[PDB]
DNA sequence: ACGTCAACAGTAAACTA
DNA sequence: TAGTTTACTGTTGACGT
């Protein structure tokens, strides 16, 4: 919880730091649903999870035993926790409800294309146990 | 109204400094 | 070492039948 709140909180300043450096600068009014997706493609340089590539062959393999040049990413699990933050962290800084950027259209659909891809190209399953 | 899903909450690990 | 945060887990509330 208190290590929960901490994480959320410096997710939302992390984002605010992300408008101030964006150019042209981007105001939280002006987040579209594009913005808010270029907003998580850009955090991919960050991720650590390897998503192999369609002529990869260790494809689909979630334990490869050796090096591919395949991109790391963000892991869906982290998106999706991310977003929640994001769309608690808006509205507990006087955001309105059914404003918020981070529960736009383009963002469930996103995380839906985002799980259904790495499901494949990782070999893992994000469904719950 | 169970059965699922959505909407966040919460924990674990290992990498950075 | 200790702090950070990506990655993985958990669950109340809401949805769907
Ligand atoms: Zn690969």
């Amino acid at each position: 919880s208190s290590r929960y709140e901490n994480q959320k909180r410096r997710d939302w300043n992390t984002f605010g730091q992300y408008l101030r450096n964006h150019r042209p600068p981007l105001s939280l009014s002006r987040c579209s649903g594009a913005h808010v997706l270029e907003f998580l493609r850009y955090l991919d340089q960050f991720g650590k999870t390897k998503v192999h590539t369609n002529i990869c062959h260790f494809y689909g393999h979630p334990n490869p035993p050796a090096p591919c040049p395949c991109p790391l990413r963000q892991a869906w699990g982290s998106l999706d926790a991310l977003i929640g933050r994001l769309r608690a962290a808006f509205e507990e800084n006087g955001g309105k409800p059914e404003t918020n950027p981070f529960g736009a259209r383009a963002v469930r659909l996103y995380l839906r294309e985002v799980r259904d891809m790495q499901s494949k190209a990782r070999g893992v399953s994000y469904e719950k146990k």
